[PDB]
């Protein structure tokens, strides 16, 4: 369910094999830690600054399905929670950084929502730049302003 | 024991270092998850569907030997119990697959008698494909018609 | 801190860093085995026995800090301890074999001022050839005629 | 009545008698440390690295004797024991080193099975390289590839 992108020793990011096939962000670069998934070429897609690649048969099931359903609450996260503010995704002071690339968030059902490329602070409480789905199917952004690529 | 065969991340066979040297059998491919022992040109002989290499100097001891003993009883298998009678060698049905090709059965002594290719059934129990010395040093081939090798 | 060789299966010697800085033997071929440590070159200098390089930035955590001086005692060790007589360094009969050369030696406090190099037997005990350091900070050997690397 | 074999204060190999003829190795020079036998004329044998001897009517009856055939199973040996089968005599490393070409084998009835020459290092154990007889009384050398004598 984790795959990291790191290079010489530092970590840059973390990828995701999300539905059927993988992702990674473009501004991460170097070492994947697998050779089977690190064999196949990939396509690049500048707009929404993540690549697609299709994964073989023997990844046919160790996926993690993706939803649209966000009503209000609080959700979980690897390094710690989440707060559904209209859309607009968030992180608690002064945790994630550098190396925190491709992280997803994960319900309370088992399904995978939010792919990551920085963030930015506005006031109290930290906003994040999110990858999502909506209800008919198609992929947003909803980046802060400010929010460089971590 | 046996060392396997790893095509694209998962089971293929298993090849045997057997009675002083190497050999891997024809009917699979692949490469070995081992690196001092592929690092040699390596010689074919596609009659009888094995291959004949060497070891490095820290081989010889820990190597199962042959010895072609044949009295007729049960012997042992880590899917079974395989055994020879009428000069034959059978084990029951919903057995082995593929991946299998290589594993070799043994006996009450600890040593090995044979070497399997794989095969298929035709009749009440399932007939295999072995590759396996006799009295005069002759590996003679025993494989049933209609039976492609595992 | 001690950092091994990849040589076909086995090890052919060892690595280790001081003060920000990187050791080889010249005798001592092979693959080191850290990412961010063999991509760093080797300004070498082969006939004073050393192949030095600047580390990573990110070792700065790992490296050690010295002094020159060398009072009797007893030194401890690997293959247990190394003894402080004639102002040299001499190991005893039978310990010491071959692979060990570029492996560190250590005091009481834990500070490294002596690795190990050679060997040269005359009877019982056994003479081998350290590269220490001076009081104005210049490298020394201690080399026995008719010595032996490892 | 295994005989010492010294030059000029260090100890290189040892002398055996089987047969009522004196053979050692010619791997070593070395000298005989006794006024008897030392003026016993002997012919230079290089086939074997092996050459023979005599004995007088002084020693003609405390000579340790030979034997031609051997079952498979241990034996006795100056430091532990050794197991034949596949045609090989070999013992684990520790035990056994230099100064031992020209000592005896020998089977627990007290007969001379072989007299070792050196051999080889192999993984866990040593191939040992020995000079012995069949049923047929020729006499046999075996030598292992990759061996430097003892």
């Amino acid at each position: 369910k984790t795959f990291p992108i790191m290079l010489n020793g530092q970590v840059n990011g973390y990828a995701c094999v999300v539905g059927g096939r993988l992702m990674k962000p473009l501004h991460v670069e170097g070492k994947i830690d697998n050779e089977q998934l690190a064999a196949v070429k990939l396509k690049k897609a500048s707009m929404y600054d993540l690549e697609y690649g299709d994964v073989p048969q023997n990844m046919k099931s160790d996926t993690l399905q993706y939803t649209s359903d966000k009503p209000p609450g609080f959700y979980n996260w690897h390094h710690g929670a989440v707060q559904y503010e209209n859309g607009r995704f968030t992180v608690p002071r002064g945790v994630g950084g550098k190396g925190d690339s491709g992280r997803p968030i994960l319900d309370n059902r088992g399904r995978v929502v939010a792919i990551v490329l920085g963030g930015a602070n506005e006031g109290t409480r930290t906003a994040l730049s999110v990858v999502t789905w909506n209800q008919k199917g198609v992929t947003i952004r909803d980046t802060p302003e400010g929010s460089e690529p971590w």
